[PDB]
């Protein structure tokens, strides 16, 4: 396939360049959600990559890698740290 | 455009084919930056992922998405969870 | 190269838009380690985001970016939550 096998060589050649450039531009975006509330859930694109909870309750878990549970009996809020991946920034 | 279409279903294809390589060289680096007090601030060009608080509290949030704050009284010492994307050798 | 530029000038414009779609497939993949005693490990090509000690214990650190030691003097399980980027699709 010789018209195939020059085109994908070029297009292998284009994307040496532009692969590396890209990905260097690649940047983390990361924010809190808090919520009143045993419960706090980061948004569809994002992780949980940590929790806090209110009443200096220290006893929590992350459900899915989605929601962050504060487990104390009294919790008046839970926070969830979410982070996610951004294209050129 | 049935040439534009074959041309373009290869880049696609190629695409799809290099990707996980080219990628393949990107990573999460972490540190943690602690300090005497209720607050501990990330670098520039570094994402807050997580805080941790001296001495049984778990309540803490973020400034401006930088700097780490221990709510409760007393607090002895902060530290910051601090990460960036690094890329290769 | 009047075919050569034309198709260079596609491949160009195709990757602009197949490059953020496929980063929107990336995401940050996160999990606890559980291991008996004082010390847990992330493996290779993770992150440290931190670390847990159960009811008993809230004093640890961190050794080398990689192993969760908890300090306390008696430690039944060490925790390490450990991240890294993961293709999902
Ligand atoms: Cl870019
Ligand atoms: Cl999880
Ligand atoms: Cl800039
Ligand atoms: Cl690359
Ligand atoms: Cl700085
Ligand atoms: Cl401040
Ligand atoms: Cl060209
Ligand atoms: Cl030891
Ligand atoms: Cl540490
Ligand atoms: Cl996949
Ligand atoms: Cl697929």
């Amino acid at each position: 396939c010789p018209i195939d096998e020059a085109i994908d060589k070029k297009i292998k050649q284009d994307f040496n360049s532009l692969f590396p450039n890209a990905i260097k531009n690649i940047g983390l975006n990361c924010w809190t959600v808090s919520s009143r509330g045993k419960l706090a859930s980061c948004p569809e694109g994002t992780a949980v990559l940590s929790c806090s909870c209110g009443s200096a309750c220290g006893s929590w878990d992350i459900r899915e890698e989605k929601v962050c549970h504060c487990q104390c009996a009294r919790i008046d809020w839970t926070a969830a740290r979410c982070c996610k991946l951004q294209v050129a920034s």
